[PDB]
RNA sequence: GAGUAGUUCAGUGGUAGAACACCACCUUGCCAAGGUGGGGGUCGCGGGUUCGAAUCCCGUCUCGGGCCCC
RNA sequence: GGGUGCGAUGAGAAGAAGAGUAUUAAGGAUUUACUAUGAUUAGCGACUCUAGGAUAGUGAAAGCUAGAGGAUAGUAACCUUAAGAAGGCACUUCGAGCACCC
């Protein structure tokens, strides 16, 4: 949902970032796009699945970034809540 | 008078010269700066004089100006 | 206050790379390349010898193409300590402002 990425308050770009996010847990939702690399996708999401953690599955990852204020779109993007 | 390296400029009979640009190495993440060298040219064109012509001379092309010249 | 570039395809900032690296200043070794230079006298013009190539004058020896081989001085590449940098991207963190003009 590009809305609530759109929205909320504290959101953190880039999956690299996400990633470190999840390494501490304190990340409410994640947002991850489909067109993006499966190999950059899967390493997220496994431990987003892992950690009981809801995943959500975008169509673009360009309109993604352009929601979280980004002008490019990001691979995933998660809002820490 | 003005024509010359891709470009901008020197060179009053004697090696075709600079600075940018270009390429290569110094540079095993990639560029930039720097350093090191590398090369490229119908000297507008064709003659003549000459040992030798970018230079002098003859013709001629383009171009600016002037009243053949510059 | 006010004309003009762009910015989470990451503005901006810090850190880590870059790295005891480029470089500067003294240094050993004599190492090959590299640039520059070749008494006097004729001459515009000469490091030396070749294979020719070309020659009018000058000259002991001329401009040209391929090579070889030299003295000398420099700048480099091999090392030795003493000093010690830098822009952008990627990495890490932080995160929306930064830079041209009057």
């Amino acid at each position: 949902s590009y809305d609530k990425v759109s929205q909320a308050k504290s959101i953190i770009i880039g999956t690299k970032q996400t990633v470190k996010a999840l390494k501490r847990g304190s990340v409410k939702e994640v947002v991850v796009a489909k067109d993006a690399d499966p190999i950059l996708t899967s390493s997220v999401v496994s431990l987003a699945e892992d950690q009981g953690i809801s995943v959500s599955m975008v169509e673009s990852m360009k309109k993604l970034g352009k929601a979280c204020g980004i002008e490019v779109g990001a691979a995933a993007v998660a809002i820490i809540l």
